[PDB]
């Protein structure tokens, strides 16, 4: 659930990075999904429903699905992501103990 | 196994539930089109709706108006 | 709908209140195992409808916190627990 993002460096192997990018209804930017077991992404620390903040140092928080795909395709055989998890990417939560 | 159902309305006598059939009104058009409770919608008017949302499938049915066909059985994603 | 009458044990009721950005309502969370709230039948993600007979459906996190604080060592909740289109 952390407010400490992950830096994940992926090198393509066997023709695939082992992730898919999706959009989510009424949410900005793009998200990881379909993290293949033992694939490059899972091995690099990528998590399902991670939210992409940066691709190779470039902010993608406000980018379209297509923009991010292009950015990742332009990267070729290696790519770096700055990622925050599903819980960080959700709406803020206030909790008071009683 | 899949059935083709062609419904002519001014109501159809079924409800969509999340997509699935439900509220099949006794002796109505959907019931007598062959529609059964909890049918899974595979297609509407030839278009697959297996991965469709509730809203998407609702608008597709409203869009064909007074007549509709279902194939029944009793978001962007890019892969890298 | 459950009506729950809670009495503090060791200075705690064994629940926390939660609100989420984008979501209307105040909710129960963090129900301490075998605490007061758990023993009164309170459930995680219960939506608060009333506190001591005042509706709090439109109320802020902080309004509801104060309302619970103000009844002291006992408090009552009205609670409810956490698509079809016709053609």
């Amino acid at each position: 659930s952390h407010m400490q993002p992950r830096l994940c460096y992926l090198v393509k192997e066997g023709g695939s990075y082992g992730f898919s990018l999706k959009t989510v209804q009424g949410k900005k930017g793009v998200y990881m999904t379909d993290i293949t077991p033992q694939g490059v992404a899972m091995r690099a620390g990528v998590l399902a429903d991670d939210h992409l903040i940066e691709v190779n140092g470039e902010n993608v928080e406000d980018a379209s699905h297509e923009e991010v795909v292009e950015k990742v395709k332009k990267s070729g055989s290696r790519v770096m992501f700055l990622l925050v998890d599903k819980e960080a990417a959700g709406g803020g939560i206030k909790i008071t103990k009683f």
